[PDB]
């Protein structure tokens, strides 16, 4: 047969037409109005938009949905703040098993790929009480989940380097476990340490030739003070378009002035950044940042975890709390929002030459039961169909891998 | 015996699982367990049974406007009131009564679905629209009263004093049966703030109806109007009477004008409805709720040339408002729960006869989650609809 699959009558909104896509493999070969030709199975999305793989472009799988199973949500009769939360998930590592952080991190996936995310970055506790217990765990299910979604695994540092002396060497080791990125958290009020908690995640990065992902959430003129220096050291380093900032709220409250002066900075770094949409800052500046070209994905962060009790893996559902955080309506901003959630992701993740629906790219695709991005946005429809690698793997709300 | 029962109801207000008695349309017995058996049963199976959810505040008449492209209509240009008042006068002018019912209906179909049993529209009412959409509404309100209970606030959207036309099409629109009055912004729309709101009370006690106005305008303006408004609220005799919909000006008004204003809301009983669709980020929402202020929440305009947006979920709504508002702990969003549910019933002035209790009307809604809070953080589809104690919706199906 001349196809694998084809998909029918799909919008695409990149063309602004509808089109037959034929697949071969796990490779999209063919785009036409109308293909002629024996096809193995097909899907008709009924003139609906088609879209590529959904980005999530920063979780924590490794402790998610460790809030569940109660009447009430575990953890929230307080309120948030990041020190608690860090001993919150001390206190959860020291008796977490192998195969219950396992179970979450599939668990986290399935609902993830069921809402059509196909690729995510997860960044996994790296600490004296979880050492590289959840890293294990976590490499070994993305193992598993390869055939449904592609996960980048960041070995993270979440209570300090310089305030758990032990991050360093257990970092280390999860790098060499094979965890594909490095990062710590907030050099100021976690680290109290600047120039030393950056410079020494440069050299665990250049040790093993591996990107770097920062969490950083200090607010105000210090968080745009630790983004500038974490942008300078990454000229300094070569490290050019291999650093991702997440958070960055410090851009909402800072004077605008600082953000317009480090624009320059951040485009010459080549720095990339994530919000995630259970964060993002109401007068975050994200219509601003992209129009200057600043690279901006999109992401659930926690899942129903002890640092945020919301989530449902579904970044359409994120795209709607978006404009309503940031109050867009207007059909342009609601792209820029579908972009961030596609697109705008996979230039974070670093995935761009593969990625879209184009020929030669990866049959990685999900038919949505709405018109447009924007209308998907608006009306919430569930996914019809989910396609990876050139295979039905969802279909009617069902993993059918 | 009974017409209706549910099993395995995990009631929030009093954190326990019960079966619930239902004959016509009233709560009759909630027991842990019911003996004997009935024709038409439910299994709520241990989850999460409401009463029916309050979208105090919507547009039904101009609502699915921007529907029937690729791309929503309207929508390649930004929001402003002034604006948006010019695309409805524009579109009324060549709108059905047909067409304007049966957006009513879609409307209503759409909020049923996710278990709203109760709304409050308001229906233009200008020299162009005349009371063409209040004839149309009124009708289609009609049609809907076995599905959702429908109050309809007459509207002077254009103004009083800049479409001078208004006050009799009101007058009218009153008698031929809206349950409200109300209007807009009585600062930077009417250009006259007494006046404004002298004629609305007029008008409210000439047909002895109560009152629903758009207040809007942001900062020292809009709190000194809602001002004017409460303490003509004492001064007609109309305490429990008045509903302020958006009051934006909570939210960039120095605190210390709301702190001041508060006891004179309190005296006057007044109302307040915020819709999810604009609630601003800093409302102080939780703080107006501790200070024992009567807040509702609402849908506002779906889908046309006000708001782009809209599901007519109110269960979608309040995990909007914890995401503007920035709440996280199960105490504040109990709070929003109570926004959907108990604060809307009083704005509306039903809650004597709303509430899971023995005596009260058989109107609920069996979800798929274990709690409110779970409610809104998972967004599980309805999985039943009771309205009059008949099941009105099962299984995302209107089974009316
Ligand atoms: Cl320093
Ligand atoms: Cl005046
Ligand atoms: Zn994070
Ligand atoms: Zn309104």
């Amino acid at each position: 047969k001349d196809f694998d699959l084809i998909i029918r009558n799909a919008y695409l909104s990149e063309k602004d037409s509808v089109y037959d896509i034929g697949i071969v493999g796990d490779r999209i070969i063919k785009i036409e109005a109308k293909i002629e030709g024996t096809v193995k199975d097909e899907i008709d999305a009924k003139g609906n938009l088609v879209s590529p793989g959904f980005v999530d472009a920063h979780t924590h799988m490794d402790k998610s949905f460790t809030s569940t199973g109660e009447r009430l949500p575990k953890f929230w009769s307080r309120p948030y703040t990041r020190d608690a939360a860090i001993e919150d998930g001390l206190k959860y590592y020291k008796n977490a098993t192998h195969e219950e952080i396992k179970r979450h991190v599939i668990e986290h996936a399935h609902m993830q790929v069921l809402h059509g995310t196909l690729y995510t970055r997860t960044h996994v506790d790296v600490d004296s009480v979880a050492k590289t217990k959840a890293v294990e765990a976590v490499l070994e299910a993305k193992e598993e989940l390869k055939d449904l979604i592609d996960i980048q695994v960041v070995a993270f540092a979440q209570s300090g380097f310089f305030v758990d002396l032990e991050s360093e060497s257990l970092i280390r080791k999860s790098l060499d476990m094979g965890c594909d990125l490095v990062g710590g958290v907030d050099p100021a009020t976690r680290e109290n340490n600047v120039e030393g908690s950056l410079d020494l995640c440069f050299k665990l990065a250049k040790e093993y030739d591996v990107d770097i992902d920062y969490h950083i959430a200090d607010i105000g003129t210090v968080g745009v003070y630790s983004i500038n220096r974490l942008a300078q050291k990454t000229i300094e380093n070569g490290y050019k378009g291999r650093v991702t900032t997440s958070h960055a709220w410090c851009f909402a409250d800072a004077p605008s002035e600082w953000l317009d002066e480090a624009i320059p900075l951040y485009k010459d770094s080549g720095m990339k950044f994530v919000t995630c949409f259970s964060s993002t800052p109401p007068t975050m500046p994200v219509i601003k940042l992209l129009e200057a070209g600043i690279n901006l994905g999109c992401a659930s962060d926690n899942i129903r975890d002890f640092w945020v009790p919301f989530g449902n893996g579904d970044m359409v559902q994120g795209a709607l709390i978006e404009t309503q955080r940031l109050e867009l309506k207007t059909n342009r901003d609601l792209g820029l929002i579908w972009k961030m959630i596609t697109s705008e992701g996979a230039r974070v993740l670093g995935i761009e030459k593969n990625y879209g629906i184009e020929v030669g790219k990866k049959a990685d695709l999900v038919v949505l039961n709405s018109l447009s991005p924007q209308w998907a946005i608006i009306d919430q429809a569930k996914r019809l169909c989910v396609i990876k690698n050139g295979r039905i793997i969802v279909k009617d709300e069902v993993i059918v891998a």
